[PDB]
């Protein structure tokens, strides 16, 4: 996971043993301050293809919209292409899932890349677990 | 494939013609001097998935156990994971199968990419061919 914490320079980025959704599990904490912090991920990917996304986010205080989970596609120049998908945090607390009408959609054509990102805002304190994506083929 | 003879700076790596088990393929010969020579090559790879690997071998001379083959993953940033598989060469001589109940497992998840490497010891002299993994999957 690459992170990217920004100018703010003391936010807290940390894994965190058996505080995942079970208690049995890993979790990545985020505290931005100030600013805020993004935890990202790229990988290969082609078209045609179909991806659907879950996660665990636990959202212990936010001073708002805690953030957003975002996939994006890159062509082989790392340029952005049309078909990203996004979900908002909110600001309910405690272990919830996200996002089953938002994290999915098709590969885009010309497609190369799948990144996801993780954004949280300056000011919250959460908890991510289970960044599970799948991308089917015909 | 990628030839790695560390500080062996007189270490022999060299394609043979109609060298291999048959006589009429070619062989790979690695004759490694003061340190061991280590050939290797990494491919593209992902969960899911399971492997094999086979391998004809030919050890002419060796000090001690002639070396190992092995094959170990690693995601996209390069890290090391678990699931690696190693299969020593032993010191007999003469054409030999490696891999049967060794170089074999399933691709671990977050996985991005395979790598073999053949390793020879210091005084031996031994004949590589057929380096044949497999990865079932489409």
């Amino acid at each position: 996971w690459t992170v990217d914490k920004g100018t703010g320079t003391s936010s807290v980025v940390e894994y965190l043993a058996n505080a995942g959704p079970k208690g049995t599990e890993g979790a990545m904490r985020v505290a931005p301050v100030s600013v805020g912090t993004n935890v990202s991920q790229v990988q290969a990917v082609t078209n045609p293809g179909m991806f659907s996304m879950s996660c665990m986010v636990n959202i212990a205080t936010t001073p708002g919209n805690a953030g957003q989970v975002s996939i994006g596609f890159l062509d082989a120049a790392g340029n952005s292409l049309p078909g990203g998908v996004s979900a908002n945090l909110g600001t309910t607390t405690g272990w919830q899932v996200i996002g089953k009408n938002t994290l999915r959609g098709k590969v885009p054509i010309g497609a190369k890349q799948v990144r996801v990102n993780i954004q949280t805002v300056a000011g919250a304190d959460v908890k991510y677990a289970y960044l599970l994506c799948n991308v089917v083929k015909p």
